[PDB]
């Protein structure tokens, strides 16, 4: 199924639940600027290979667009457009002065050396310089892209820009040595934890000593479990990676689980825990469940058997819309996927602010500001959910589209 068409259908479903003019919907259904460029690099053997690069800016009514760059062999122009459309709503729901943007290169980075990767980043910057900038379009790290490529890209942009302005702020996710920001490694987990705490407050639940289950034990899942156990004082009872899963009644130690996974390549055979599967984790009876792994793990097949009371969609769209309806019917409070993991883009916004201002904050200030933003966004989404009697995902979509529509109307782009 085409990603851009799914995004458009999602937008139309959201518009069904709110009062928006037809011209505004038609404007929002089309990216405002799409740039496709050729990216030529010199290979180590001396030959020149040309790659295809994309840079889609869906909307910039609220401010400069924001979005990461993907380096995937199966990259398409439609995926870029859909992800830029999603990024628009993601930055709108958390109330940032940002638009929607996305970039990508059709390349397999596993077969590229470090020098070839640097050449690719510099050539991409040289190609898309005319449509990016500190106040025009701020790229970010994404799949198969790391802060090292961000630093290379920033260096190339500063070289082209002749240091005439805040070249640090042209791109986020940079190393701390060059315009980096603190708390960029646990941004998603921190935002998810804040949203879970706000959900527990809204449901009247004391999380102290409660049970949490985390599916996926990568960067987001591990840090989410660790932060939950530390800050929320809850009991982490079960985790699971792509290989397998483990379950413990009393509770596990996430640091020990990560050490075991590093030692043996998987979380399986952990002492004091019973080896289980991802599925058995899904129907595990816990107060909070945080799927932080491969998307679409909750479908119609297993929606009715979910015993979780709070489902924090840390991953990108892990719940099927029919599964969404089934979970809403049972009275389970869900958190929209693009609202729960909005901590990363919020911390990227903080990094951009620090780069623009030339003044950098500490870990405590970043954590406090992230807490404030996540708490306010979640409370607004929940209030819309309760007032309009619609789904949480639908409420978040309504909030984001309403903000973007108001920004468009204030600019005079749409007269209705
Ligand atoms: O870097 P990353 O991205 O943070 O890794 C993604 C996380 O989700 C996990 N994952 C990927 N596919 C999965 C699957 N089909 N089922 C369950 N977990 C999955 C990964 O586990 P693995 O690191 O084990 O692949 C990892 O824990
Ligand atoms: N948060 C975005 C990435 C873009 C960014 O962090 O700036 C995503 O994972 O979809």
């Amino acid at each position: 199924i085409d990603p851009f068409e799914m995004a458009v259908k999602q937008l139309e479903r959201a518009a069904q639940y709110m009062d928006i003019s037809e011209e505004a919907l038609e404007w929002l259904k089309k990216p405002m600027r799409i740039v496709e460029v050729s990216v030529p690099i010199e290979m180590d053997d001396g030959s020149v290979k040309v790659f295809t690069g994309f840079r889609v800016q869906h909307n910039w009514a609220r401010g400069p667009t924001k979005g990461g760059i993907r380096w995937h062999p199966a990259e398409t122009l439609s995926t870029v457009k859909a992800l830029a459309t999603w990024m628009t709503w993601k930055v709108a729901v958390v109330d940032l002065p940002y638009g929607g943007g996305k970039g990508g290169i059709i390349v397999n980075p596993k077969e590229l050396s470090e020098r070839e990767q640097e050449r690719l980043a510099r050539a991409y910057i040289r190609a898309v310089y005319d449509v990016i900038g500190p106040w025009t379009d701020i790229p970010a790290p994404d799949v198969y892209t790391n802060p090292k490529i961000m630093g290379w890209m920033m260096d190339e942009y500063e070289t082209i820009m002749r240091r005439k302005g805040p070249a640090f702020g042209v791109i986020t996710g940079k190393p701390l040595s060059i315009g980096g920001s603190l708390g960029r490694g646990t941004a998603t987990a921190q935002g998810a934890i804040f949203t879970i705490r706000e959900a527990a407050k809204a449901l009247g639940i004391d999380l102290k000593g409660k049970k949490i289950a985390v599916q996926g034990y990568g960067n987001a899942g591990y840090y989410t479990a660790k932060l939950a156990k530390e800050q929320l004082g809850m009991t982490v009872v079960a985790v699971s990676d792509s290989r397998g899963g483990i379950y413990n009644p009393d509770g596990l130690d996430p640091d020990e689980v990560l050490k075991w996974k590093r030692e043996h390549g998987s979380v399986k055979d952990f002492p004091g825990a019973t080896n289980i599967t991802n599925e058995e984790l899904l129907e595990l009876e816990v107060d909070v469940l945080a799927p932080a792994a491969i998307e679409e793990v909750i479908t119609e097949k297993n929606a009715d058997n979910i015993k979780a009371k709070i489902v924090a969609e840390v991953a990108n769209g892990p719940v099927t819309p029919e599964a969404d309806d089934i979970l809403r019917e049972k009275g389970i409070l869900q958190i929209p996927d693009f609202l729960c993991n909005a901590g990363g883009v919020t911390v990227s916004y903080f990094e951009w602010v620090q780069n623009i201002n030339g003044y950098y904050w500490t870990e405590e200030e970043v954590r406090e500001k992230l807490d404030k933003k996540m708490t306010k966004a979640f409370w607004e989404v929940y209030n819309t959910h309760k007032d309009k009697n619609i789904h949480m995902r639908d409420a978040a979509y309504v909030v984001a589209v309403s903000r973007v529509y108001q920004a468009m109307k204030d600019r005079g782009w749409v007269k209705k």
